[PDB]
DNA sequence: AGGACCC
DNA sequence: GGGGTCCT
DNA sequence: AGGACCC
DNA sequence: GGGGTCCT
């Protein structure tokens, strides 16, 4: 009756693992991958020893001072093992949204019900749960609410056994009622697990973060903008005036991020498919030096005409972004001529950029190329 | 071969002419509609007598200072004759683009080229023009060009037939190879009469401009922008150098008019089809007293929502938009919420665009509401 | 959210 | 004036 | 064009 | 860090 199951499915330090699929050496060496001076994520096999994504190098370093790295600023590999595990999900329900490259929301609404619809009314006594049940709560096969969730976790099991025997893939699901409590239930029990969130335990999962930041949707700068007005738990937040929360952020936010607080979130699972953009990203120590500059951009546009061109799509638009010294991001963008869509075409597109370039350098620390609008 | 045929249909002084079709009193009484202190528009039955279109209530008055007025600040009956004309015209090719309530682009090529797959080689040499052709310019019957572009002008002249056996309406047509040419040849003959531009003759339309303001895309603002630098004819904008025109406005905008100044324009017929918003509008004195305002407020959401139901479609978006004296305008904007979507509507909805009022308001000579983001 | 354009 | 569209 | 969010 | 999404 309008009450939803969404399984939310979240890799295991993607990266990582996907450079131990590449190189079984690195198979329980304790593992980071390196992107310039950061630790961005490290395998399991690695974790314990108290190393954490976003280490710097030399502190992950210090820790282990043998834990190995390997440099992970081409994204190229992981973003094509992504897409294949959106894609094995999408055979499952079409209704698949991603949230960066390893995370991905299913609404198996439509999937529950259909078998469900299918079984005999003693098939029905012996439904049981697979993996995790969040807080340990009793299951009440009466419960048409329960009954759906177990079949939840049924695909979700599905879905993660096909991750593993498929792509060689292990990680997490959380199935739920909604997004966000899908996406928070999937973080309880890790690194190669499941759990199933019942209704009557959905304060329980709320109240047990301890910071606001922690609900999906507050971010830092919004935490901290409560903190400042004295709002620290997910309760304050909870019981905190609509008018007071109305006179820091606005009416969206103030309304969104309540509703939130409670665990109530109606967002529908969106259909992603292919992405709305492409870009590419280099990021340095100082520079500034018009020429190389233009080396630096043909860098990134060799690279991702590469890219946009398999797609099939074509993109309409470019943009330019910088960043200075010293965030705090400064862009231009214009069409791209219709003439130079088809496709040569370096020559030309670098002309553009680089006028898009003076346009706010005269007399930098970041330099990146994106493509958008795709027709 | 990749030539297309474009008709621009542009209606008579559209207002007055709504107005003297529901009220015949009016039919050859010189007639202007007036909003506040303009006259927005005149039949010409009244145009001769020097009375122009967005002329001053006293200026028009003291000319004529019998000439009569209605008043036409409530566009529903125009809005709803524009429709019935897009309708129209729809029904000939599906692809139909609005311009404002009483211009229209057709992209006739598909048709003309069904029309012309379909007669013997006998009735080819009998293909006759109807109405004007630009220029007094010789047609050649061999030229499979102009050919096309009769074609394309007796398409139109049944366009124009219709509109006015179906709905009691007049107008103009120009049939050309793209839209700027098209709309520009539309004009040259005026009111109730069409015109087609031959190939041969675009340089002539294009250089019997006498400002570039007078190019659709060209603005005020752009203008006077060209006029600072010393570009005041279409030639002036020909043979003027590309690297000053992006000094000035960006490649992005640089690029495209220059086309526009040589006749060159690739832009495609779209397909308008239902709005993308419905926004109503309230000018005044001044104002300032919060709680009218909130009158002048719920005056624009009771209209606004009759018409966003009919429709069908949902709108997710409100707008609240305000002005000063002392344009210059300032918005905010929100989502609609969810079980507010649902529909009571009012209540919850003057809420909403009264805070958004606030957030630019403290301690007034315009008001008006948006609905946007149409699902 | 503002801003360029078009009627 | 009283509306619209797209782009940034 | 910038800005909030997410990985 | 090196990417993404939507909204204003
Ligand atoms: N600010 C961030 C956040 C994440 N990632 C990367 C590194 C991870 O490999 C990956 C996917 O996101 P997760 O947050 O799920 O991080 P992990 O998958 O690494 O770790 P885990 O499941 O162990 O928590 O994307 C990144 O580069 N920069
Ligand atoms: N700034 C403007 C421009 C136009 N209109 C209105 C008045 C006209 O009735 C109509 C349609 O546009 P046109 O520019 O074609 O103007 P007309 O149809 O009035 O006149 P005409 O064909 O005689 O030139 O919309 C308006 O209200 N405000
Ligand atoms: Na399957
Ligand atoms: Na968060
Ligand atoms: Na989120
Ligand atoms: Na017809
Ligand atoms: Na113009
Ligand atoms: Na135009
Ligand atoms: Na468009
Ligand atoms: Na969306």
């Amino acid at each position: 009756a309008s009450s939803r199951v969404i399984v939310h499915v979240d890799l295991d330090c993607f990266y990582a693992q996907v450079e131990m699929i590449s190189n079984p050496e690195l198979k329980d060496k304790p593992l980071g991958v390196q992107q310039k001076y950061l630790v961005v994520t490290c395998n399991y096999e690695a974790r314990k020893l108290g190393v954490k994504k976003l280490m710097n190098v030399r502190d992950a370093k210090e820790k282990c001072p043998q834990l190995v790295l390997v440099n992970g600023e081409d994204l190229t590999r992981y973003r094509e093992m992504s897409y294949k595990v959106t894609e094995l999900l999408e055979e499952f329900s079409p209704v698949v949204e991603r949230l960066g490259f390893d995370e991905n929301f299913v609404d198996l609404t439509e999937m529950v019900e259909k078998r469900l619809q299918q079984l005999q009314s003693d098939e029905l006594s012996a439904v049981t749960v697979s993996g995790h049940v969040y807080n340990n709560q009793s299951i009440n096969l009466l419960d048409v609410l329960h009954i759906r969730l177990l079949v939840g976790s049924q695909i979700a099991a599905e879905m993660r056994e096909a991750m593993y025997n498929q792509l060689g893939l292990t990680g997490c699901a959380g199935v739920a009622s909604n997004k966000l409590l899908a996406k928070l239930v999937s973080g309880v029990f890790k690194p190669n697990q499941q759990t199933v969130l019942l209704p009557e335990s959905c304060q329980h999962l709320i109240h047990s973060l301890n910071h606001i930041k922690e609900i999906p949707g507050i971010g830092y700068k919004t935490a901290k903008c409560l903190e400042a007005l004295g709002i620290n738990s997910v309760r304050d937040l909870q019981t905190f005036s609509p008018k007071i929360l109305e006179k820091e952020l606005g009416i969206s936010v103030a309304q969104r991020i309540q509703k939130l607080s409670f665990g109530e979130d109606n967002s529908p699972v969106i259909l992603s498919g292919p992405p709305q953009s492409f870009s590419e990203e280099d990021s340095f120590k100082k520079c500034s030096s018009e020429v190389e500059a233009k080396n630096k951009i043909e860098e990134l546009l060799a690279s991702l005409l590469n890219r946009v061109c398999q797609d099939g799509r074509k993109p309409h638009t470019v943009r330019l972004i910088i960043r200075r010294y010293s965030y705090g991001r400064e862009s231009r963008q214009c069409p791209i001529p219709s003439h130079v869509i088809q496709k040569d075409v370096m020559t030309p597109m670098v002309d553009i950029l680089m006028k898009l370039f003076r346009n706010m350098v005269n007399v930098l620390t970041l330099l990146s190329v994106c493509f958008c609008n795709l027709k």
